């Protein structure tokens, strides 16, 4: 089972999982992944160079980051908002495309700089940016999650992690990833 | 204006609405909120528990879902249909107390599971048990919106949104919300 495969790469051998030591990390040129402080702390995010921002916990609960456009009005910063649960309930691959597409809006400018976050940084937002790596930069899950968290602390929920093993599959099979 | 209101606790931050990432999802205890394909596959409804089915779409036409009581015959589950059309002319207020009385029926029962779903269960499923919410359970519309829309991805149409609008004033000022 593969999921359990890239659980064993997560965990510390004690059948647990590290947590972010930082609030941010670029986890791959240009890509950040955060927490909910840093999206909310507009000139550490113009210090970085950060010119967009995908919110993936966005919402109104405690799991959730309450932001939308208008925090980020005339920061200059470009936004989108998924408002994703993180349970392994939650269909997350309904929007690797539209994640991925705004990723890429980024980083087709070469001074384009992304946060990618949730509440945590820790399963939804590393989520999005494994998917992206996958479909867009050819990577395998397990070389895409293995480079994302030797950046950062991570742990995708179980469904997640079997979306993306579904994800991995599909591109496989496909020949859109790199041997 | 309160629609703009409701329309920002919706929308992604890019002016855009996200769409349904699942056929069906329970939006708050019991209630359940889906599209044209969930309503027409019986065996999923009876895996679920389903015992009663609203149909706010019911119809003839490519935006309307086709069924009947005659197609839920021997099924076990009981059939209300309310042929709605997903447009801001059209005065789904009149069917509030309807709605809520069917759904009431359903919940009085502890067994009870009431799936309540248009074609894309997106305006007008989600209409009827925000109403409903509102009218039985005291919820205010933002809280009753904010609850399910975290549940579903949904975007009811703005005259939609106005009736509800004009439903939480009555609500509010005959003194039936929760503070």
């Amino acid at each position: 089972l593969s999921v359990q495969d890239l659980n064993d790469l997560l965990s510390d051998g004690s059948g647990c999982y590290s947590l972010p030591s930082q609030p941010c990390n670029e986890v791959t040129p240009r890509i950040y992944v955060g927490n909910a402080s840093v999206a909310q702390d507009i000139p550490k995010l113009q210090k970085l160079g950060i010119t967009h921002v995908l919110n993936a916990a966005e919402g109104r609960s405690f799991m959730h980051v309450n932001t939308n456009a208008n925090f980020y009005k005339d920061s200059g910063i470009t936004y989108l908002g998924i408002k994703a649960n993180d349970t392994q309930e939650f269909n997350l691959s309904a929007y690797f495309e539209r994640a991925a597409d705004f990723i890429d809006q980024a980083l087709a400018q070469k001074n384009g700089r992304v946060l990618v976050h949730c509440r945590e940084g820790y399963s939804r937002s590393p989520t999005l940016v494994i998917a992206y790596l996958m479909m867009r930069q050819k990577m395998d899950v397990k070389s895409a999650l293995s480079i994302v968290r030797q950046n950062r602390e991570i742990g995708p929920n179980d469904g997640f992690l079997a979306q993306l093993c579904q994800l991995n599959d599909r591109l496989a099979k496909e020949g859109k990833l790199k041997p």
